[PDB]
């Protein structure tokens, strides 16, 4: 059986001066005697050579390189495996018998001009009226509750709504936003507002970090005033045409994250229509969306379980509310920036409720899980810059591994009865050993033993 | 469970400001509800079920899109609903998870594109090697216009031309004589490229251009609204076409190279390909799915042009498949472009043989025959397209327009027999064989070696 591995990330890619080194792993009994690196606005057949040293037992590696001196910054490429009588393509979505779409190839953004600080963030979306009064909640309440959020792991705020260009008088007006700006700066937290005007709130003294919004005229203006500005869109549907044209840095990833989990974990969708979706279909869905985005784009994607236009995810789970911790691990370990909707971390429910500041009205076991996943992401670069490969997706069980240099982060998710899962030997899983850091699952000799309705995270040492 | 829909009548109808959409379903556990998922706001439109079966064993669902609001490209899909699960029906059959927005059915209502392109047969000319009035010129093309009309050509594509017309071809004046003469013969003219507008206005009044790129198209359409602007793309042209900066593309990814691989075991890199009918049809249908029906009718289909080897040569020892590709060029959605000399057997990697003893007359008649068939049958020009059958050596698809059906069977290998699953798209009074020597008898499709046959519904 032919096998292949590649992710748009080290150990698979390295920049040496103006050359992008690209490496493919192969395995099987009838290996292609040649492989061409197929890259780009002219398409090029770049020859690859086979390396002497096996990177892992039973694997042969091929290497080619792209010249970065010419060409647009988004470097798209795929692999064309060559036999004497036939060819096979290797792509973000496994093998292809016929050439993949230009926008479904691997891509890395070199140079990356996107907002590089986003991948290092943990976001918190606030409905100002319902969060904290200094119902009547306002921006000074948020300012007062900054220690709470810092204790939670928040590093960036998204305010929706803000304006009535004037801040709503009910929230404290312009002057309270100037305090919140000063106060987040002193707390090292980014601040993003929901919306000439784009440039006005990005300049001093407002100096906001970005906006929630052809339409590229807005993004170009925002980047002119502030080069590391974050411009992302609200899309309940397929945002890829906008993202594939760089008019937005990112999108609230409903199609690529939220609705798959709604289907796999909560049997529903945005129309509250029923979904009977298994693990294999959910990862086909999630891996298919991702493929239209570069690795850098994937890391800036806005992942959430709910926002202000949706019911609370805790409510949608209904009788299956025990699966909620599965979604919290997943929110922090799937590529992209996590966005917590205010109150999710303490157990707020409801459909489409003021924040309970009284600790007896909070779910503390859930709040601790958020703190644990927060510390895990901040402490491990693979959770923030790593590539992502789905290792296993059958029925109730999802297993994927984040990959960055030597680091491996294994995530195993089980929505149903306790079970044992046979993990095929994988050169991506060839580590010294594994340290269990979240959940209570067992990895012993190729087997993953998973409690019912559980999610567990292992880290490579 | 089975399902059928094509972005064309009888499945689509415009009634004033509402587009009626009809879905056919068949099977033993049919969905109790179906919602039409339509289009920059996504809408869940309710569909109601029709009382009368349009074909035996088929139940129909109908909904409507309000055309008063919204962009002209009407994209939609079907969301089948049970009590416990859902399933999507798309241009690429059923899907378990939502299709991409650019993987939907789409119709252009109103169509602002050049509606005349679908009614054409194009002919690409390298002026130096075609006709002297090696010394070929535009006055040669004018003198050979009767020959081209006899072939069925209705539009010419000149490459190269030039910014000024090359003096070796007769200069600006020989092109103006070519422009006037093609107009009197009812023929369109496309030049290969403010320059955009001066050649589309009088006295040049060319019918279009071959090629940010939106500015060029915008200028072409401002001077001439039915201007045809298409790009030469060897790769995935979909991002340009899905953004309306081009009217069309030389369909290398969606037609030529699938056919190079399935028929000639090669590709643009002259790398080997082992592509079967399943993979070839999966490939061609996948590309199409990113384009509206109107766009698909404008796609520039070719077997080769000036940057490629001759398809007759690429077939090498399998040159007997050549008439298979000529039938296919004229019946797959899109406009055929004949590369000058293909119709008389020119090969190479090439002066035109005007001596009839240096011409292949049997191949030339096939070109004439297919031209008359396409020009005389609307389904070959405006019809939707459904793959009926695709395994190993045999491709079977049907063009669908209102009540008309055009059935096309292609066999790359040995004589063989094929069982065609009953399809409500093939529920006709009868079929009349108009091209080739195939046979259709009670679910059996008998196909000669290395053949392609075309049937028409009566």
């Amino acid at each position: 059986m032919l096998k292949a591995w590649h992710l748009p990330v080290a150990p698979f890619i390295k920049e040496q001066q103006e050359r992008l080194m690209i490496t493919l792993w192969l395995s099987g009994d009838d290996l292609p005697p040649r492989v061409t690196l197929r890259a780009e606005n002219e398409e090029l057949s770049l020859p690859m050579h086979r390396l002497r040293q096996a990177p892992h037992p039973g694997v042969v590696a091929w290497r080619g390189e792209i010249n970065l001196v010419n060409g647009q910054p988004r470097r798209r490429y795929s692999f064309k495996l060559l036999w004497a009588d036939r060819q096979l393509w290797f792509t973000p979505q496994e093998f292809n018998r016929f050439p993949p779409a230009r926008l479904e190839q691997f891509a890395v953004d070199l140079p990356d001009s996107g907002p590089q600080w986003v991948a290092d963030q943990v976001f918190y979306q606030i409905f100002p009226d319902r969060f904290a009064r200094s119902y009547g909640g306002d921006l000074d309440g948020i300012s007062e509750k900054l220690p709470y959020l810092k204790q939670l792991g928040v590093t960036a705020l998204y305010l929706n709504p803000v304006f009535v260009r004037r801040v709503d008088p009910q929230f404290g007006g312009d002057a309270a936003l100037l305090r919140l700006r000063h106060n987040t700066q002193k707390e090292g937290m980014r601040l993003i507002l929901d919306g000439s005007v784009v440039r006005h709130w990005l300049k001093a003294p407002w100096s906001m970090d970005g906006w929630r919004l052809h339409i590229a005229g807005i993004t170009q203006a925002a980047k002119l005033e502030r080069p590391d500005a974050f411009v992302f869109g609200e899309h309940f549907g397929d945002a890829r045409q906008w993202l594939q044209a760089d008019v937005e840095d990112s999108a609230m990833n409903y199609r690529g994250f939220t609705f798959p989990l709604w289907g796999f974990l909560a049997n529903t969708d945005i129309s509250y229509d029923p979904q009977k979706i298994d693990a294999q279909t959910c990862m086909a869905w999630m891996d298919n969306y991702r493929a239209g985005l570069s690795h850098q784009q994937q890391l800036r994607m806005f992942n959430q379980l709910d926002s202000h236009d949706t019911a609370r995810f805790k409510s949608l789970l209904g009788k299956d509310v025990a699966r909620l911790p599965l979604a919290v691990v997943w929110l922090f370990s799937w590529p992209g920036v996590p966005c917590i909707y205010y109150g999710d971390e303490v157990g707020v429910d409801g459909n489409n409720k003021p924040f309970p500041w009284d600790p007896a009205l909070q779910d503390g076991d859930l709040l601790d899980l958020y703190k644990r996943m927060s510390k895990l992401r901040k402490a491990h670069q693979a959770l923030r810059y790593g590539g992502c490969q789905v290792i296993y997706a059958e029925d109730n069980v999802v297993v994927f591994v984040r990959v960055y240099k030597q680091q491996r982060v294994l995530v195993a998710i089980n929505r149903g009865e306790a079970c044992e899962v046979v993990i095929e030997d994988s050169p991506l899983l060839d580590v010294n050993g594994w340290q269990l850091k979240e959940g209570a699952g067992a990895l012993h000799d190729g087997v993953l033993t998973l409690p019912a309705i559980s999610a567990s995270v292992w880290f490579s040492r």
